[PDB]
DNA sequence: CGTATTACG
DNA sequence: CGTATACG
């Protein structure tokens, strides 16, 4: 079994100050995917770039201190691709696609659509660009694992206040429909394979102290292509790991 | 009666508020509180910071957002408050309040820091010149004056822990030290030194080197009076245990009648 | 070091 | 609420 953890850390330097490395060394994932690092490698301490027993990969945005994704792994991939082949989507530090032979691992920080209509439109086009790429690979016979911050709660069970958020980016009908479509394209929301409970969230607003009252949203997911779903042994939420407004999520994969 | 004035370069009034400023303020209960480097306009402050029970507040922010700025809280409001010397470049940086309490004028002044450039050192020195013309005109007209705030210069070698290594650092340049000498010769008295002639008495310490815990400091904050008023000064002291900023507060007590 | 700026979330 | 250039 291989353990993969995904975490939108909302600042890698920030979580580092809070004890990221202590947590990392206790949890011992085989592969760790991070989103929203808000750093390029040259701004990171050495102990963050060089972690014992892991190869690290950093894919920053062009804009300083914005977005960015990272991957640490005990076995290195045979390749790592950092975009879809579309400039506007490939320069925000949102995409790592690592080839582990048994599977391709997509580590994706999907755009947030809250700030503006243009950014909602960018988010939905990113979604489409993502789906084209992953389908190309799956069709070629590759098995695929996708984790990261999708920035959308899929169904009503996936946030504490569905009614109030019907017109808020993150629970818009159009966004929820893209996830339906993604699933209908042959992919499985792994957490829902094992847990059909409500109150299971991965993000809580800092602003209203939402975490202590568990007023959250499930924005972070592990998906696999349906042909690969038999190899998924566990999908869970690391609810109690603090340090970010998102908590980590986990996947156990056989082979 | 006995009047207590406290001066404090807070380095962010919202910051000190978050650290317990109002609690300290209620404990100390000065008659007048002068603050420098508030880094805020009144609209950025909560209502309870704008209006403290028993005090009237006067905020004089810089044109630039979150930069500089001075404020004053007083139990008895002044008859008038002037917010400049009448020189535009000196009057737009939120550095000047001149309040008339009838018995005296109180200047609450955040003097400029000259460390960043030659341009800003020249600015500081010209601001010193404009300040001296102002206070002299008021004094010459028959007013007693109290001047407090952050002068941004340690006067003598006793006024900082490391005088030699700062001989060419703004804050301890011969030209700056000489200006304080000149201000004094114009008929003004550094009140702290009326009562305390010891070394190790400082009001500012660098955050960057954790200087405060080793007391590697500078005396940058002062209360001056015109010499004719000095017999009214009962005490002048440093509130060195009061945390929350890289400066500590200073105090003056005066007795009128 | 630490408090502001503005952008983003 | 909190994590990402200017001044001091």
């Amino acid at each position: 079994v291989l353990k993969i953890i995904s975490w939108n850390v909302n600042g890698l330097r920030a979580v580092h100050r809070k004890g990221f490395l202590k947590w990392f060394m206790e949890e011992k994932p085989d592969i760790l995917c991070l989103q929203e690092i808000k750093a390029a490698p040259e701004q990171l301490p050495r102990k963050l770039r060089h972690v014992e027993g892991y190869r690290s990969f950093f894919t920053p945005a062009e804009r300083k201190g914005y977005s960015g994704v990272a991957m640490y792994t005990k076995v290195p991939p045979s390749s790592l691709r950092e975009g879809f082949g579309v400039e506007r989507f490939d320069t925000e530090g949102r995409i790592q696609i690592a080839d582990f032979d048994d599977f391709l691992l997509y580590n994706i920080y999907f755009p947030n659509g809250k700030m503006s209509e243009e950014r909602l439109k960018y988010k939905l086009e990113f979604y489409d660009a993502f789906l084209e790429d992953v389908n190309r690979e799956r069709d070629s016979g590759r098995n695929v694992i996708i984790c990261g911050n999708f920035n959308t709660a899929h169904r009503e069970i996936d946030l504490a206040r569905p009614k109030e958020n019907s017109n808020v980016s993150g629970f818009l009908p159009v966004e929820r429909a893209w996830i339906d479509k993604f699933i209908e394209n042959g992919y499985v929301d792994t957490f829902r394979m094992f847990n059909s409970d409500p109150g299971q969230y991965t993000w809580w607003s800092y602003r209203t102290r939402a975490r202590e009252r568990n007023v959250g949203w499930r924005l972070d997911y592990f998906f696999v292509n349906e042909e690969f779903k038999g190899k998924v042994k566990r999908s869970w939420i690391l609810s109690d790991v603090m340090g970010s407004d998102h908590c980590p999520i986990g996947l156990e994969i056989e082979l």
